[PDB]
């Protein structure tokens, strides 16, 4: 099945800026050459060009609501294509409000995918939960259809329509949860496994239970969003929001091997990557290296070693 | 249940200083107001002065012996008063040797009490097996009923009665301990899970099989003395003897919540945070900030999050 | 049983020079002293020394053939002879191809030998297959009897006898392994715990499924080849082909404390400790350490602690 990268070099869900610069950060450690060595047919639908809502004024709390929901519209639009043909989308981020796009642009080919959210947060506030206003902390509150109505519409996401359940979405890796959204997710019943899971079960046994309660019943498409401060800030520190005590390397890639054999996946972002927040260069060098292995790792590309098919080596 | 804060700012069961200014360090960082955020009332008695007992001459190889045993009689009293009135004691040390205060004086009310004990070490050394003499390698000994009359009794601990027995105590962490410490906890049939054990059986197992061990027969009250060396020095570097290949930090967390979850956490210490210790000041501000964490922790702080009772964040 | 050091300063089977310093380092760490302390008696036979072969032309793509196969056909000798005596050979690299000559003489007093090789890398490579022309990448090639005929006699190694099955090798580490390596271990059926099986399995269940698998229907002598950059560069950075997501130092410690307690361990190498390559003087020192526990550890040092018999402490 073929692949097609999308790059969204969009930061207005976030108050600050630099993680727009994600996409061309990936691309320029040779992201797309690299997955083209993998058994997947590549192309590269190149950076969408967003235009920026003139006078986007706050909408009570919530920050930049028409130029984010402008952005993801456009995103929306773009993956449901790809996905129409029949290819895998791989959305480059940005910030993770444009999951809002992503996830809805792929719901509307694949109504009954399922979500495996990798995160240290949850980012399900509401507009009225918020603290902060920032759009990077509600994507997940956009889609689920229980907390339609939940909120005031906001402006610039009237075209959104609540596409996946409570119970099609997977958390893992959550560690920094507001108490509104703990309230959320436990009053939601959504299944999730913060890192006091993984510690207690083992990253092996979290991605059994993962499938068991996404597939199990029933076989679907399944959409990868991958923050990458799920990941311990040693590993992935050039990113907006780093918390301490992680996922390792070892075990973002095991999800994502995980992941891959399952045949399944469907969609996938690659989230947070901001290029602009590294202490020193290599720090920078680090999180980009660790989201391109990551992402090789979705299409194909094991630790244990890959070869080609109809070919003696010896 | 009430919490009750005390400071034992004393170093003299080591050979160098700087430990005593743990109590400090901790607060600075706001461990008393953070506390006040949680579920239990917070009271904080502030910090113990100890009176230095003039020309305290070594015995035998032991040093400061009058100095510590003075200084663990007025903690015990003060630990004995708070535990007395219903309330759970924290103290901040301060090296180790004051865990025979704090634990002296909490089994003054609840004889029925047992202690897990993380740290890199047994501290189990007897004036006589000891290499140093520091008594913060010693602690241990001067607490088991079956070590009683093993070693010659040290001047100013003449008011110490053997309170717990070697089958109410259980190591987490050990990776650093002497012949002599050794050939005593298997002599003496101690349970214990060095970092052999958690490599094995993943800090998910260790938990269950400790409780089941101390509490499987009996529901008592549960004594977390926790050595920050027990974490491995990339989390916990500013502390006197730091060993390598320690617990994590997610796998302190995780031991924390679990004392949390069995509701019978009756005392608590937080040693050896030493602030003159670091390499760096970021080191220092590591280890004090990972010793706060691991206090809300016990204390209901939770990785996937927490939110107030009866409040409709939505 | 009897133990003897032998040194292998020797950097022929790499491109860079460097690697032949690691005995010298491994020394200066007090590895000879320490063993000292063991329950084993130490004989250190020294440091070979290595006669390089004048106008040692590459044959074909390999580099240094002449000279890596004679240092290698001495190693070997010197081995067979100690094994002969019946003692333990400890074998201090140098780089890995070293292990031609180490486990072939191992073989020729033990043929029923099991080998279980520690590493990032396979070390597979045929002279055909390499890229790089680097014996160090091809040890394993030149012992495997499936292999023999496989790839043109390379000169120097006209004594070299594959004396190990692919059934007879076991590799713990894995997460770097070329198109044509992974073509061959698959191919040939090698057994192997690349790092997504140990973060599946945990490495307690890895041990014991090397064991049964080696050892399950018949105990025979055990031949430990390891490579440092099988550990994660975090812990032993000084190394010439580190690479990320690697073997824990507690894990390390695990792999050798099983190898210990299973009374089996007849032949051991330590490889790739580069002193050369350390980014700080403390990266090296911090490899050199790593190098020397893992040595004790598989004589005996565990981390719970050690004490001497029929001595009573107290
Ligand atoms: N991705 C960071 C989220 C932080 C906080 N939950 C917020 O909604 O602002
Ligand atoms: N807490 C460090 C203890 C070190 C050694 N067991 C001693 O008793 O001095
Ligand atoms: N030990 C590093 C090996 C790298 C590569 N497999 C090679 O054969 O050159
Ligand atoms: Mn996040
Ligand atoms: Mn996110
Ligand atoms: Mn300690
Ligand atoms: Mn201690
Ligand atoms: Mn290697
Ligand atoms: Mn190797």
């Amino acid at each position: 099945k073929p692949i097609e990268i999308i790059g969204a070099p969009f930061s207005k869900g976030q108050p600050r800026g630099g993680v727009e610069k994600g996409p061309a950060a990936l691309r320029k450690a040779g992201l797309v050459e690299k997955l083209k060595e993998t058994e997947y047919n590549v192309r590269d639908h190149g950076d969408l060009a967003f235009v920026d809502v003139p006078n986007d004024s706050p909408f009570q709390i919530v920050k930049n609501p028409r130029s984010v929901g402008k952005a993801n519209e456009q995103l929306a639009a773009v993956v449901a294509e790809t996905q129409k043909n029949g290819t895998i989308s791989v959305v480059l981020g940005g910030d993770h409000s444009m999951a809002i796009g992503s996830i809805s642009g792929h719901a509307r080919v694949h109504p009954d995918l399922c979500v495996i959210w990798v995160d240290a947060h949850t980012d399900i506030n509401t507009p009225l939960t918020t603290s902060s206003g920032n759009l990077c902390g509600q994507p997940v509150a956009f889609l689920l259809k229980e907390l339609k109505g939940k909120f005031p519409d906001v402006p610039g996401f009237s075209w959104v329509t609540p596409c996946i359940s409570a119970k099609d979405i997977v958390y893992i890796g959550l560690r920094d949860v507001d108490p509104g959204e703990h309230y959320i997710i436990k009053t939601l019943g959504i299944k999730y496994f913060s890192m006091t899971e993984v510690d207690k079960l083992g990253i092996g046994k979290v991605m059994e239970e993962t499938f068991s309660y996404l597939l199990g019943r029933k076989k679907r498409p399944i959409h990868l969003s991958f923050d990458v401060d799920g990941l311990d800030p040693v590993f992935t520190p050039a990113t907006g929001t780093p918390v301490v005590g992680g996922l390792s390397y070892r075990e973002g890639l095991y999800i994502t091997e995980e992941i891959y054999k399952t045949g399944l996946l469907s969609g996938l972002d690659i989230m947070e990557v901001n290029p602009t927040l590294g202490k020193t260069p290599e720090e920078v060098t680090r999180t980009v290296n660790t989201a391109v292995a990551l992402t090789l790792s979705c299409f194909g590309t094991k630790r244990e070693g890959n070869h080609k098919p109809e070919t003696d080596y010896l």
